[PDB]
Parts: structure tokens; sequence; C-alpha cells
């Protein structure tokens, strides 16, 4: 696993990427590591924001699948052509595999200017692959074609003219013990589509939010390396902000700050970290009635942004935001921990990162067990659409 350490890079808030090669001879591309999606897709046509792209005509091993795919989202979209080719991760397992590749021909608000990545590695399950679940995801192909164990783990690490560079590790096929401290605690994967989990309790500075736990998972809770923020459902978001405004009340920040639309600054190094509370998310444990907590510091949720106008100040963005599609445990959550995607055992492990950002008074934590009696089911059941229902599953 030594050779996979530090195999991720990126710019702050622009996702983490790993180097990959596609085709024969190998074409090198930087690929966004996304546990929030399930397609392996690469820019395969010139784009203002792409320095380079996949040129299928240049690969002797490319096989066109003679099928197009259309992938829209709320904030962006891409369309492309399906095919297969030889794919490798140079700073990954010492194997080359034949995987599906979506060759992105048209896109809108998908690629980011200066992010230095040209494709996406969707690490989630076939259920959410486009156009449907018969398009085998990359990781499934990797495990099927090689002896690579059905597990990967992510260690996402910290951050004038440019955004800060971030570093990290994607350990394919195992757990690297030098990447964490203390115990690895596991939460069950609720269902294999997104990496769906269940949050049972939420505390802000040791104070319970006092909400029906179903609210925490309305309409789902997922672990997403492709999202920067800790995203919370509307009602949960409102309660966390009121709680966070309460603890930091000595500072009257504008409304733009709480919406993540404005930065707040202090004199260089005078950040009053102590007025901001810790946030603990209790995750369902492997044992009924048991849970563990992951505690995040304000250093995780107040993202540094270098003001070119005021370089003599430390400025921050609020990186907790409102969601209408459930909780998203993005980079804000992941950066404090070593996160184990144990597909083989259908569970996600969390441990304190060997690289987490902390002060001399508090530390990001992973602690357990915690118990509850006669505990209700915190999981939400998404209303079944007739379209979804009509699908056959052969
Ligand atoms: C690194 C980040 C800053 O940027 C990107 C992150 C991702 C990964 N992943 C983010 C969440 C996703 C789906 C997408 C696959 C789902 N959401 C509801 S979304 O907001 O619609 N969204 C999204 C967000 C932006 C563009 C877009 F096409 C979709 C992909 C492309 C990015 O540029
Ligand atoms: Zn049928
Ligand atoms: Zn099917």
């Amino acid at each position: 696993f030594v050779e996979m350490v530090d195999n991720l890079r990126g710019k702050s808030g622009q996702g983490y990427y790993v180097e990959m090669t596609v085709g024969s001879p190998p074409q090198t591309l930087n690929i966004l590591v996304d546990t929030g999606s399930s397609n392996f897709a690469v820019g395969a046509a010139p784009h203002p924001f792409l320095h380079r792209y996949y040129q299928r005509q240049l690969s002797s091993t490319y096989r066109d699948l003679r099928k197009g795919v259309y992938v829209p989202y709320t904030q962006g979209k891409w369309e492309g052509e399906l095919g297969t080719d030889l794919v490798s991760i140079p700073h990954g397992p010492n194997v080359t595999v034949r995987a599906n590749i979506a060759a992105i021909t048209e896109s809108d608000k998908f690629f980011i200017n200066g992010s230095n990545w040209e494709g996406i590695l969707g690490l989630a399950y076939a259920e959410i692959a486009r156009p449907d679940d018969s398009l085998e995801p990359f990781f499934d192909s990797l495990v099927k074609q090689t002896h690579v164990p059905n597990l990967f783990s992510l260690q996402l690490c910290g951050a004038s003219e440019v955004l800060a560079s971030v570093g990290g590790s994607m350990i394919i096929g195992g757990i690297d013990h030098s990447l964490y401290t203390g115990s690895l605690w596991y939460t069950p994967i609720r269902r294999e589509w997104y990496y769906e989990v269940i949050i049972v309790r939420v505390e802000i500075n040791g104070q319970d939010l006092k909400m029906d736990c179903k609210e925490y998972n309305y309409d789902k809770s997922i672990v997403d390396s492709g999202t920067t923020n800790l995203r919370l459902p509307k009602k949960v978001f409102e309660a966390a902000v009121k709680s966070i405004k309460a603890a930091s009340s000595t500072e009257k920040f504008p409304d733009g700050f709480w919406l993540g639309e404005q930065l707040v600054c202090w004199q260089a190094g005078t950040t009053p970290w102590n007025i901001f509370p810790v946030i603990s998310l209790y995750l369902m444990g492997e044992v009924t009635n048991q849970s563990f907590r992951i505690t995040i510091l304000p250093q995780q949720y107040l993202r540094p942004v270098e003001d070119v106008a005021t370089s003599q100040d430390d400025c921050y963005k609020f990186a907790i935001s409102q969601s209408s599609t459930g909780t998203v445990m993005g980079a804000v959550i992941m950066e404090g921990f070593y996160v184990v995607f144990d597909r083989a055992r259908k569970r996600i492990g969390f441990a304190v990162s060997a690289c987490h950002v902390h002060d001399e008074f508090r530390t990001a934590a992973v602690e357990g067990p915690f118990v509850t009696l006669d505990m209700e089911d915190c999981g939400y059941n998404i209303p079944q659409t007739d379209e979804s229902r009509s699908h056959h599953h052969h």
C-alpha cells in the first residue's frame, strides 16, 4: 500500500483526483474520485476547461459499444459514447483491467476550470450506473478480473493567485494502518446503490439536536467523496445553523456567511476556533442498539479561502449547506478520517486520520460504543415511483 500513499491531489473545493491510464498505448488522465456515482467517464472531445482528453482512435484496445449515455444532474450534465478499454491506476494496484468507459462528447457545468481533472471514477454500485445497472462499474470489473480484494479506503487530507493544493490516498484492495490512529468503527451500508448509511443522533457541542432520527436520513444519508460540503436536509440544516449561531454569538456574521455565499475574516492567526462548536454524528453500529460517533471540528467545516485583496487575514467559508436530497457526508466529513469502503462486508469504517487538522484543545474523534433502548428505525423509505417499480431485475 506504500506506493498508493499520496496518490490523490487536487485544488481545495475542486475534488480529489487520481492519475489513471486508458487504452493501448496508455493515455494519462487525472480522474475525480467519486463515491457518489457509478460511471467511469472521461472527457473525449475538446473542452475549454480540458487540457487533454481521451482519444479513442489512438487506442488499439478500444472497443466501441455502439451506445450513447445521457447523464443529467441538478448542477450539471454530460453525454457520451460507451465502449470498453484497458484501464490502469499507475499509483494503484499493479494490474490493468478491461472496463466500461463513457467517452464524454458534450457536457455542461461538469468540468471545472483549473481543477486539473478530465474524468470521473464513479466508485458506487451498479444500481445507480447510467444508463442502467447492467453497465458494470469500474471497481466491480477490477475485483472480477483480478485478485484485488473488494475494499478500498480513502484518506483525504488538508488544504494568492490559486486555490490551495490538497493531498490524499486511495488505497485499493485494503487498509493501510499507518493512515489512522485508534479504532476503526464500522457502520452498515444500508443498501448498495450510493454508499448509504444511517445517522441515529446528532449533537452540536455535546447538545442533542432533539430530532426524530428519520429527519437525519431524509431522504437518504450517503458518504460522498465527490461533494465538498457536509450537506444536511432542510430541517436538520436549520437546527444545526441555529445551534452553531448560538455557540458563536459573540460574532455577528452576515446572512451570506451562513449560506456559504460570503467569507468571514480575522487578523492573521487570531481565528477564535473555540467559539465554534464540535459536531458529532452518531452512526448506526454493526450491533443492534449500538452506535459510534464521528466528531468534526470547526477546522473541518470552516474552509480556508485566501483573500487576494486582504492577504493579511485568515478568511473562511461555511461548508455546511442545505439539501433537498438527504445528508451528504462530503470532504468536510471525510478529511477528519480514514474511511474504509468495505464492500466485501457491506460496511463503511471510520477511524481518526493520521493527517486530520487540529488545535491544542480539541481533536476530530471516532468513539464508541453508544447505546439506545427500544430505538426506532432511523432509515427513510423513498416513495416508490411507478417507473422504478415497472423495472425488471434480471
Ligand atoms: C468536485 C465538485 C466540486 O464538482 C463536481 C463533482 C462531481 C461529483 N458529483 C457531485 C454531486 C452531484 C453529482 C456529481 C457526480 C450530485 N448533485 C446532486 S449535483 O450537485 O447535481 N452533482 C454535480 C455537481 C457538479 C456538476 C455535476 F455535473 C453534478 C462531478 C462534477 C463536478 O464538477
Ligand atoms: Zn422481465
Ligand atoms: Zn436488470
